[PDB]
Parts: C-alpha cells; structure tokens; sequence
RNA sequence: GGGCGCCGGUACGCAAGUACGACGGUACGCUCC
C-alpha cells in the first residue's frame, strides 16, 4: 500500500 | 481532463518522513473516449 496522507481528493475541498 | 486512490509543495522537520481542505492537481497505479 502507498504512503498515507492527510488533505483529501480534491473534490471534498470545498470552502479553503 | 476528471474519479477512486493518492501526491506535489506547504507546515513541522536534521531529510526524508508524518502532518495538512496551505492552496494546486490527477501526474504516477487502476477506471472512462
């Protein structure tokens, strides 16, 4: 499995 | 291009990491033309 991350797929970004 | 996974680079760091909707994708692994 690849390297865990934190800020999400993009299209869950709404309000900065 | 976009999705899902995820990442760059931004924090933090000794450098890689681990954070992180800093703010930018979709590269790279699959999927749809």
């Amino acid at each position: 499995m690849p390297k865990t991350r934190r800020r999400p797929r993009r299209s869950q970004r709404k309000r900065p």
